[PDB]
Protein backbone atom coordinates (compact mmCIF):
# COMPACT_ATOMS: atom_id res chain seq x y z
CA UNK A 1 0.00 0.00 0.00
CA UNK A 2 0.91 3.26 -0.79
CA UNK A 3 2.17 6.25 2.13
CA UNK A 4 2.75 9.88 1.59
CA UNK A 5 5.67 11.34 1.05
CA UNK A 6 4.16 14.51 2.88
CA UNK A 7 1.41 16.71 3.57
CA UNK A 8 0.92 20.45 1.50
CA UNK A 9 -0.39 22.68 3.27
CA UNK A 10 -2.31 25.40 0.92
CA UNK A 11 -2.94 28.63 2.14
CA UNK A 12 -5.52 30.29 -0.46
CA UNK A 13 -4.48 33.74 0.09
CA UNK A 14 -6.19 36.35 -1.99
CA UNK A 15 -5.82 37.50 -5.73
CA UNK A 16 -5.24 41.11 -7.13
CA UNK A 17 -6.46 42.80 -10.40
CA UNK A 18 -8.75 39.83 -11.92
CA UNK A 19 -10.60 39.89 -15.14
CA UNK A 20 -14.14 41.54 -14.93
CA UNK A 21 -16.67 39.06 -16.40
CA UNK A 22 -19.99 40.30 -15.25
CA UNK A 23 -21.89 43.05 -17.57
CA UNK A 24 -25.62 45.25 -16.24
CA UNK A 25 -27.57 46.50 -18.65
CA UNK A 26 -27.48 44.34 -21.52
CA UNK A 27 -23.89 44.62 -21.49
CA UNK A 28 -23.41 48.68 -21.66
CA UNK A 29 -21.82 48.93 -17.90
CA UNK A 30 -18.54 47.04 -17.34
CA UNK A 31 -18.70 44.97 -14.34
CA UNK A 32 -16.73 42.99 -11.56
CA UNK A 33 -16.99 39.44 -10.99
CA UNK A 34 -17.48 36.90 -8.31
CA UNK A 35 -14.66 34.53 -7.97
CA UNK A 36 -13.55 31.63 -6.33
CA UNK A 37 -11.10 28.69 -6.80
CA UNK A 38 -10.74 25.26 -7.12
CA UNK A 39 -8.07 23.59 -6.18
CA UNK A 40 -6.48 20.22 -7.45
CA UNK A 41 -3.67 17.52 -5.87
CA UNK A 42 -4.43 14.39 -7.03
CA UNK A 43 -7.36 12.72 -6.67
CA UNK A 44 -8.36 15.70 -3.93
CA UNK A 45 -10.04 18.80 -4.62
CA UNK A 46 -10.85 21.77 -3.40
CA UNK A 47 -13.37 24.83 -3.92
CA UNK A 48 -13.26 27.82 -2.25
CA UNK A 49 -16.33 30.32 -1.14
CA UNK A 50 -17.53 32.49 -3.65
CA UNK A 51 -16.94 36.43 -2.97
CA UNK A 52 -19.13 38.66 -4.87
CA UNK A 53 -18.47 41.93 -6.60
CA UNK A 54 -14.36 42.04 -6.40
CA UNK A 55 -11.30 41.65 -8.72
CA UNK A 56 -8.94 41.64 -5.18
CA UNK A 57 -10.88 38.59 -3.71
CA UNK A 58 -9.56 37.88 0.27
CA UNK A 59 -10.63 34.01 0.76
CA UNK A 60 -8.00 33.42 3.45
CA UNK A 61 -8.60 29.50 2.93
CA UNK A 62 -6.23 27.04 3.87
CA UNK A 63 -6.42 23.03 2.63
CA UNK A 64 -4.63 19.99 2.90
CA UNK A 65 -3.93 17.90 0.65
CA UNK A 66 -2.01 13.90 0.81
CA UNK A 67 1.44 14.11 -1.79
CA UNK A 68 3.02 10.65 -2.72
CA UNK A 69 5.65 9.97 -4.38
CA UNK A 70 3.83 9.06 -8.19
CA UNK A 71 4.76 10.52 -11.25
CA UNK A 72 5.32 14.08 -11.89
CA UNK A 73 2.20 15.17 -9.50
CA UNK A 74 1.37 18.59 -9.62
CA UNK A 75 -0.58 21.56 -7.92
CA UNK A 76 -3.68 22.48 -10.16
CA UNK A 77 -5.73 25.85 -9.56
CA UNK A 78 -8.46 27.53 -11.69
CA UNK A 79 -10.28 30.79 -10.91
CA UNK A 80 -14.01 31.45 -12.19
CA UNK A 81 -16.56 33.86 -11.63
CA UNK A 82 -19.88 32.59 -10.26
CA UNK A 83 -22.30 33.53 -12.64
CA UNK A 84 -26.01 31.79 -12.62
CA UNK A 85 -24.99 29.95 -15.76
CA UNK A 86 -21.25 28.70 -17.09
CA UNK A 87 -19.23 30.15 -14.66
CA UNK A 88 -16.64 32.59 -16.64
CA UNK A 89 -12.65 31.78 -16.55
CA UNK A 90 -10.70 33.71 -14.49
CA UNK A 91 -7.13 32.07 -14.87
CA UNK A 92 -5.15 29.13 -13.89
CA UNK A 93 -2.01 27.93 -12.49
CA UNK A 94 -0.10 24.99 -12.46
CA UNK A 95 3.24 24.41 -9.82
CA UNK A 96 5.38 21.32 -9.40
CA UNK A 97 4.91 19.86 -6.32
CA UNK A 98 8.73 18.15 -6.13
CA UNK A 99 9.38 21.93 -6.52
CA UNK A 100 7.62 22.47 -3.84
CA UNK A 101 9.07 19.50 -2.22
CA UNK A 102 12.37 21.25 -2.61
CA UNK A 103 11.68 24.75 -1.52
CA UNK A 104 9.41 23.55 1.67
CA UNK A 105 7.70 27.18 2.52
CA UNK A 106 6.86 29.82 -0.16
CA UNK A 107 5.00 32.65 0.14
CA UNK A 108 4.43 34.37 -3.58
CA UNK A 109 2.20 36.52 -5.54
CA UNK A 110 1.82 34.32 -9.27
CA UNK A 111 0.40 35.53 -12.50
CA UNK A 112 -2.28 33.91 -13.58
CA UNK A 113 -1.98 32.30 -17.39
CA UNK A 114 -4.40 32.23 -20.36
CA UNK A 115 -5.71 35.69 -18.97
CA UNK A 116 -5.08 39.50 -19.63
CA UNK A 117 -4.56 40.00 -15.98
CA UNK A 118 -4.60 38.72 -12.78
CA UNK A 119 -2.46 37.85 -9.87
CA UNK A 120 -3.16 35.00 -7.07
CA UNK A 121 -1.57 35.42 -3.51
CA UNK A 122 -0.19 31.61 -2.07
CA UNK A 123 1.52 30.56 1.20
CA UNK A 124 2.68 26.93 0.63
CA UNK A 125 3.83 24.40 3.27
CA UNK A 126 5.46 20.93 2.48
CA UNK A 127 5.34 19.20 6.19
CA UNK A 128 6.81 15.79 6.17
CA UNK A 129 6.03 13.10 8.60
CA UNK A 130 7.41 12.68 11.57
CA UNK A 131 7.48 9.15 13.28
CA UNK A 132 8.95 10.34 16.80
CA UNK A 133 6.58 12.49 18.75
CA UNK A 134 9.55 14.98 19.27
CA UNK A 135 8.17 17.58 17.46
CA UNK A 136 4.62 17.43 18.28
CA UNK A 137 4.77 20.01 20.99
CA UNK A 138 6.15 22.51 18.71
CA UNK A 139 3.70 21.65 15.99
CA UNK A 140 0.74 21.99 18.15
CA UNK A 141 2.14 25.96 19.27
CA UNK A 142 2.68 26.89 15.87
CA UNK A 143 -1.29 26.07 14.80
CA UNK A 144 -1.40 28.16 18.06
CA UNK A 145 -3.70 25.07 19.85
CA UNK A 146 -6.20 26.07 22.34
CA UNK A 147 -8.15 24.44 13.44
CA UNK A 148 -5.92 22.56 10.87
CA UNK A 149 -3.48 19.36 11.22
CA UNK A 150 -1.20 18.48 13.59
CA UNK A 151 -0.43 14.81 12.76
CA UNK A 152 -1.76 12.45 10.54
CA UNK A 153 -3.44 9.26 11.91
CA UNK A 154 -3.27 6.38 8.96
CA UNK A 155 -4.78 2.66 10.06
CA UNK A 156 -5.56 -0.47 8.76
CA UNK A 157 -8.18 -2.17 8.84
CA UNK A 158 -7.08 -6.10 9.00
CA UNK A 159 -9.82 -8.32 10.42
CA UNK A 160 -12.60 -9.01 12.87
CA UNK A 161 -13.09 -11.99 14.65
CA UNK A 162 -15.92 -13.45 16.60
CA UNK A 163 -18.51 -11.16 15.83
CA UNK A 164 -22.31 -11.75 17.21
CA UNK A 165 -24.92 -13.09 14.88
CA UNK A 166 -28.57 -16.23 11.73
CA UNK A 167 -25.41 -14.78 10.38
CA UNK A 168 -24.39 -10.83 9.58
CA UNK A 169 -22.78 -8.69 6.35
CA UNK A 170 -20.01 -7.04 8.58
CA UNK A 171 -18.93 -3.37 7.49
CA UNK A 172 -16.97 -0.96 9.63
CA UNK A 173 -17.23 2.57 10.13
CA UNK A 174 -13.94 4.61 11.70
CA UNK A 175 -14.27 8.37 12.48
CA UNK A 176 -11.88 10.28 14.00
CA UNK A 177 -13.58 13.33 15.94
CA UNK A 178 -16.08 14.64 12.30
CA UNK A 179 -14.26 13.01 9.17
CA UNK A 180 -15.54 9.54 8.67
CA UNK A 181 -14.57 7.10 6.06
CA UNK A 182 -16.04 3.07 5.79
CA UNK A 183 -14.72 -0.21 5.03
CA UNK A 184 -15.89 -2.23 2.24
CA UNK A 185 -18.81 -5.09 3.20
CA UNK A 186 -17.91 -8.69 3.47
CA UNK A 187 -21.22 -10.97 3.52
CA UNK A 188 -22.76 -13.63 5.64
CA UNK A 189 -19.46 -14.64 8.05
CA UNK A 190 -18.47 -13.69 11.86
CA UNK A 191 -15.35 -13.46 10.69
CA UNK A 192 -14.43 -10.22 8.08
CA UNK A 193 -11.15 -9.76 6.45
CA UNK A 194 -10.84 -6.11 4.83
CA UNK A 195 -7.41 -5.69 4.28
CA UNK A 196 -7.84 -1.93 3.99
CA UNK A 197 -5.53 1.29 4.48
CA UNK A 198 -7.23 4.79 5.91
CA UNK A 199 -6.31 8.42 6.48
CA UNK A 200 -7.46 11.10 8.68
CA UNK A 201 -6.04 14.48 9.40
CA UNK A 202 -5.72 15.56 12.62
CA UNK A 203 -6.00 18.52 14.93
CA UNK A 204 -4.41 17.48 18.17
CA UNK A 205 -3.77 14.02 19.15
CA UNK A 206 -3.48 14.97 22.56
CA UNK A 207 -7.91 15.20 22.61
CA UNK A 208 -9.04 13.23 19.75
CA UNK A 209 -10.20 10.08 19.85
CA UNK A 210 -10.83 7.27 17.50
CA UNK A 211 -13.94 6.10 17.34
CA UNK A 212 -14.71 2.94 15.67
CA UNK A 213 -18.48 0.78 14.91
CA UNK A 214 -18.69 -2.46 13.49
CA UNK A 215 -22.37 -2.67 11.84
CA UNK A 216 -24.18 -5.28 9.19
CA UNK A 217 -24.92 -3.39 6.84
CA UNK A 218 -28.76 -5.43 6.31
CA UNK A 219 -29.96 -4.27 9.24
CA UNK A 220 -29.99 -1.39 11.78
CA UNK A 221 -28.23 -3.60 14.42
CA UNK A 222 -24.61 -2.63 15.56
CA UNK A 223 -22.14 -5.36 15.64
CA UNK A 224 -19.71 -3.85 18.45
CA UNK A 225 -17.69 -0.28 18.50
CA UNK A 226 -14.40 0.51 20.09
CA UNK A 227 -12.56 4.29 21.55
CA UNK A 228 -8.90 4.45 21.28
CA UNK A 229 -7.46 7.50 22.55
CA UNK A 230 -4.85 9.08 20.42
CA UNK A 231 -2.81 10.31 23.10
CA UNK A 232 -2.11 6.50 24.06
CA UNK A 233 -0.17 5.98 20.51
CA UNK A 234 2.03 9.17 21.64
CA UNK A 235 3.65 6.59 24.33
CA UNK A 236 4.15 4.15 21.53
CA UNK A 237 7.19 3.81 19.44
CA UNK A 238 7.27 5.51 16.20
CA UNK A 239 3.72 6.44 17.70
CA UNK A 240 2.37 2.96 16.05
CA UNK A 241 0.44 0.34 17.61
CA UNK A 242 -0.77 -3.07 16.53
CA UNK A 243 -2.68 -5.47 18.11
CA UNK A 244 -5.99 -7.12 18.86
CA UNK A 245 -8.70 -4.87 20.19
CA UNK A 246 -11.78 -5.92 22.58
CA UNK A 247 -15.10 -4.37 21.25
CA UNK A 248 -17.50 -3.13 23.40
CA UNK A 249 -21.68 -3.67 23.28
CA UNK A 250 -20.27 -6.93 21.37
CA UNK A 251 -19.68 -10.68 22.33
CA UNK A 252 -17.26 -11.17 25.01
CA UNK A 253 -14.49 -12.71 22.41
CA UNK A 254 -15.47 -10.46 19.80
CA UNK A 255 -11.99 -8.72 18.81
CA UNK A 256 -10.70 -6.26 15.76
CA UNK A 257 -7.07 -6.46 14.86
CA UNK A 258 -5.69 -3.17 13.25
CA UNK A 259 -2.41 -1.04 12.92
CA UNK A 260 -2.44 1.94 13.76
CA UNK A 261 0.39 4.84 13.48
CA UNK A 262 0.60 8.74 14.07
CA UNK A 263 2.61 10.76 12.38
CA UNK A 264 3.31 14.18 13.26
CA UNK A 265 3.13 17.16 10.63
CA UNK A 266 6.43 19.37 10.37
CA UNK A 267 7.82 21.96 8.22
CA UNK A 268 11.75 22.07 8.08
CA UNK A 269 13.72 24.05 6.06
CA1 LIG B 1 -19.77 36.51 -15.79
CA1 LIG C 1 -20.65 36.70 -11.96
CA1 LIG D 1 -23.01 28.96 -12.53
Amino acid sequence: FPVPKGVLRIHFIEAQDLQGKDTYLKGLVKGKSDPYGIIRVGNQIFQSRVIKENLSPKWNEVYEALVYEHPGQELEIELFDEDPDKDDFLGSLMIDLIEVEKERLLDEWFTLDEVPKGKLHLRLEWLTLMPNVSNLDKVLTDIKADGLSSALLILYLDSARNLPSSNPNPVVQMSVGHKAQESKIRYKTNEPVWEENFTFFIHNPKRQDLEVEVRDEQHQCSLGNLKVPLSQLLTSEDMTVSQRFQLSNSGPNSTIKMKIALRVLHLEK
